[PDB]
């Protein structure tokens, strides 16, 4: 996969998990707590991260939509201060746990670049939300459709869950991707969930990154 790495020269990482063909200025704004760098990791073409997670003391996972199941892959093993999940479940593609099957396939197989930018008016709800989302640089077509495509096939794959223990989630009130009903469903017997009035990106409502597990 790819990274965008913000090195802070600190003793704690940072490891910022992306939704699928979300791009990673998406956290530009959010402030980070001293002796921290940060770690964006997005494209999840293959499960492979190139980077030396060994010198750091603590390291604080958040992980958005997609990102959590693939976080769950990725940090299998490794020892996490926290992890954080923000809108998104262990089983992505589930119609009681995650986004319902017909809808990821349909998402897939229906993809260009008109329902692309449909998909994103999803995610951002209202069409203030979704102008100020469109501000961001937009990530390649080719790569997103090879991403999803990517990700459609490992998840049906690989049904495991609990790879790795969950500190708590966030779940917005009007997530039109992952229902809050499945949210909570999958998350209320795992870890504490705060409920947040909003949609599936919620990142405008936070302006310091340790907000999110603190």
């Amino acid at each position: 996969m790819k990274t965008k790495f913000y090195d802070y020269q600190g003793e704690h990482l940072i490891l910022y998990f992306a939704g699928w063909g979300t791009p990673p200025d998406a956290v530009n704004h959010l402030i980070l707590p001293e002796n921290h760098d940060l770690l964006i990791c997005y494209d999840y073409q293959d499960l492979n991260l190139d980077f030396d997670l060994s010198a750091y003391r603590h390291i604080r996972l958040v992980a958005w939509s997609m990102g959590v199941w693939v976080a769950e892959r990725v940090l299998q093993g490794i020892r996490l201060k926290s992890a954080t999940a923000v809108n998104g479940t262990g089983l992505p593609c589930d119609d009681s746990f995650g986004i319902p099957y017909a809808i990821f396939k349909g998402t897939l197989e229906n993809l260009t670049e008109n329902t692309r930018l449909k998909f994103e008016r999803r995610i951002c709800g209202d069409k203030a939300s979704f102008e100020r989302y469109q501000l961001f640089p937009a990530r390649p077509f080719d790569e997103i459709h090879q991403e999803l495509t990517a990700l459609f096939a490992m998840i049906q794959q690989d049904k495991r869950i609990d790879l790795i223990h969950w500190a708590n989630a966030w779940v917005s009130s009007r997530d039109k991707i992952f229902t809050p009903a499945n949210q909570h469903q999958y998350w209320a017997l795992r870890c504490a969930v705060q409920e947040i009035e909003g949609e599936h990106y919620v990142f405008s409502r936070f302006t310091h990154w340790s907000a999110l597990w603190d």
